[PDB]
């Protein structure tokens, strides 16, 4: 049969004032085709499993059809388990983890392979790897595995445990090598501070090279770092001057002016809304009969009784394919971004320039220049 | 005052195990009121949803504490539910460093000791073999010390490594003839992993294996002792020390004429921790009762989830009583810091050479490691 004209969508957000939140509202306002996505977002501590659970169960008993929100490390397991038990989908731009089930739709592309490619490309054989551990440890594992495989000499520093002396200690046996190579793997909000810290710790007469293992390159203090002559390479998800993103920034620009550069997490929040819209428009027109109980269907039971039409909504969300702010948006059957392109940017000589791009199939292709 | 019966919830992975039998045995030994009344539910301890259903269900029916096991996927959920509602979870599961006062880890930390031992042996470069399934706490710790002491660690997840992949890092090593390996794996796989690992050594070279985990004593000592393998590990229970010996005695002599029993040869360390775990609860509750600090709670559904979470009022009293417990158990001196970790305990280091199984020395928080 049919679906209602409104589709209630749950939200798990860390706060109601943020640029991701603005991206969310503005993208919802761009939708014209039915059914209408009716957001019902809650402000929640995304690090606390208890609070997230209360919200998720609260959202579920209420009959929302999917949940868009963010998840932290401590809560990733709880969210994956609850989605899998209830067949309720979670759409998120948060750092992708390993071993989600198929009901978690990850807007954010995995970086680990791209990172490996860029390291091989530069022919790095030994390097320092810096990690904070609050956004997953998969990348480090992937780095250590390839290192063992390729006989690379990797030194690992989790910044949180290292006050100032640790960084200085790495060069105790580092003369006769005129170029030190460093991978920085940390949360985006924190990238600028760590970069600033480790550049201060630099020694004279050694050449320093940095590769950013996380998106977040362009959302940093670029002028300070380029003007300092820093060598830095990172990934960029959004071409802000390509045809479709330029158009989008256009309307967004006009929208703000009556009532500046979006971060990659904002851009994914905006595509995440289109993912939901595409899925629910697609069920509506496909004539797939969906109903959901306003009833307080209790979230907790043994065994968990899955929403029976949930698998239908999971399939629609997974098969979506379109051109968004972050280029081609598409998922494999496990709910990860697939068939995406990453722009590789190299900041060098007081200049930042695109040096190529990376995708799963072609890996990395150098630009003409 | 105090109820004559104190309902304790349990979260157990299995119907039948040595740990469950140790749990039961230890309960039967208690004679002082109040009665500890177990209400355990068999549950998938990897699934956060099942665990949440059981935690909430037990909290609603009025348990005073929960004794149970958790896995890498559920440690965050339990810590969070314990912290928000102020019910204590007492557990021998692999301990963590982001817990809270409401989670009593009967199991002692090993990560600092492991490093110490790696020092007394003076290893500067080595392979670290680890188990992704169970956590990366120890690996991170070692990697950081590698950093600050120029150790050159090659880390290898057993669950991505092939037979050839493993020998690869080696067939290409040739300066010192010794290849030093740290094995950090789930205690159940330890026997196998050591088995798969031993054949995979190119024949003509020497070795040294250090185990990052407890489980050493429960392995096939015979193949390695016979082999002349060099294995070093930890021991937490001395079965020949006075209090443990007597505890074994009582346990063997009851299961002697009991006509339907099994589960007694030499106890796994998890069973020992489970036995001490119960004594922790007993000591805390008998102590609460003899102090006239009252308690009680209503059976009530819908109770569990709220925003904000409404913690149990007397929860903190029970947590404090459980945390200040102290005594000689199967696993030595049982005592907790305010973070809920085992404290003031000693680890014994054991060495396998020729036909020698020997204590090399011991470890603690202030002396680090002292040779014997
Ligand atoms: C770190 O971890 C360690 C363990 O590794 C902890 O050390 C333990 O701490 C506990 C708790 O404090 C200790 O138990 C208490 O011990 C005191 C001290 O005296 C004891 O030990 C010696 C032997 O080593 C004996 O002298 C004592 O035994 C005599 O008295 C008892 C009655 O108290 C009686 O049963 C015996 O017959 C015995 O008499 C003989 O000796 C006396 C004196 O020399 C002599 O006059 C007589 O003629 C006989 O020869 C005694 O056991 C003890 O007083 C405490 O008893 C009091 O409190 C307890 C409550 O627990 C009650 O049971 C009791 O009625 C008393 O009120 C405790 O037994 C434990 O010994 C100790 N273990 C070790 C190995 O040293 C550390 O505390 C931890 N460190 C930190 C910082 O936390
Ligand atoms: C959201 O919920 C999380 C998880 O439940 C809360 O985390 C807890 O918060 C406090 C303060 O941030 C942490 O304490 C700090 O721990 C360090 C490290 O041991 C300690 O040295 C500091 O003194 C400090 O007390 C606590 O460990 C942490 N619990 C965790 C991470 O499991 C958090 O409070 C909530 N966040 C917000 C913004 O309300
Ligand atoms: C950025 O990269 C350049 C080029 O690799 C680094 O320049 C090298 O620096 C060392 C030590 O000062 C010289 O001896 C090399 O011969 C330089 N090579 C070239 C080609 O210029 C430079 O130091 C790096 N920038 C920073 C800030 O570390
Ligand atoms: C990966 O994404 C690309 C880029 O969007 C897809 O290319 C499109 O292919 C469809 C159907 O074959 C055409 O209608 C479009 O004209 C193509 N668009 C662009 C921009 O090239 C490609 O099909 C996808 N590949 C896979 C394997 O799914
Ligand atoms: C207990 O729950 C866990 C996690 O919720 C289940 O784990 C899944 O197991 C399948 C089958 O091996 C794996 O392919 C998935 O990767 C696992 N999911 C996750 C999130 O890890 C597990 O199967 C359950 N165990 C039992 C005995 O039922
Ligand atoms: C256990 O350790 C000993 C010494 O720590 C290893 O002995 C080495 O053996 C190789 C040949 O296998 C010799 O070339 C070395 O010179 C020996 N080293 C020393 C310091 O004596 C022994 O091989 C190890 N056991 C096993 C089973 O590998
Ligand atoms: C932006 O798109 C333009 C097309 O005008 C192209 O030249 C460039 O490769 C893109 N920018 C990045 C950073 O990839």
């Amino acid at each position: 049969g049919a679906m209602p004209n409104n589709i209630q969508i749950g939200g798990l957000f860390p706060n109601q004032q943020s640029q991701e939140h603005a991206a969310f509202r503005f993208a919802l306002s761009q939708l014209t085709e039915p059914p209408k996505l009716l957001p019902q977002i809650d402000i929640v501590n995304i690090s606390d499993s208890f609070e997230m659970t209360y919200r998720f169960c609260s959202q579920f008993s209420k009959g929302v059809y999917a949940i868009f929100g963010f998840y932290e490390r401590r809560t990733v397991n709880m969210l994956t388990s609850f989605c899998g038990a209830l067949h309720v989908c979670f759409i998120t731009p948060s750092f992708p983890v390993d071993t989600s089930n198929q009901f978690v739709l990850q807007l954010r592309p995995e970086l680990q392979e791209a990172l490996i490619s860029i390291i091989d490309h530069y022919k790095w054989q030994t390097f320092v790897y810096i990690y904070d551990a609050d956004r997953g440890l998969s990348v480090l594992q992937r780095v250590l595995d390839t290192a063992a495989e390729k006989n690379w000499q990797v030194t690992a520093v989790n910044i949180l445990t290292t006050t100032e002396e640790g960084y200085r200690m790495l060069f105790q046996d580092l003369e006769k090598k005129k170029e030190r190579l460093v991978v920085v793997d940390c949360e985006s909000e924190r990238l600028n501070a760590i970069l600033g810290q480790i550049v201060k710790l630099e020694k004279n007469g050694i050449g320093y090279h940095y590769i950013l293992a996380n998106l977040g390159f362009m959302d940093i203090d670029l002028n300070k770092f380029k003007e300092s002559g820093a060598n830095v390479t990172g990934f960029q998800l959004v071409n802000y001057t390509d045809t479709i993103p330029a158009r989008i920034m256009q309307q967004w620009r006009t929208s703000d002016s009556r009532d500046k550069r979006p971060k990659y997490t904002s851009a994914l929040t905006y595509d995440g809304v289109k993912v939901m819209a595409e899925a629910f428009q697609s069920l509506r027109r496909q004539r797939i009969d969906i109903s959901r109980r306003g009833n307080a269907g209790d979230c907790l039971a043994n065994p968990a009784v899955p929403w029976g039409q949930g698998i239908d909504i999971q399939r629609a969300l997974q098969q979506v394919r379109f051109e968004g702010l972050t280029g081609n948006v598409q998922f494999n059957e496990k709910g990860r971004r697939t068939n995406y392109t990453l722009h590789v940017i190299e900041m060098k000589h007081d200049g930042i320039r695109k040096i190529g791009y990376w995708n799963e199939d072609d890996k990395f292709v150098p630009a003409a220049l």
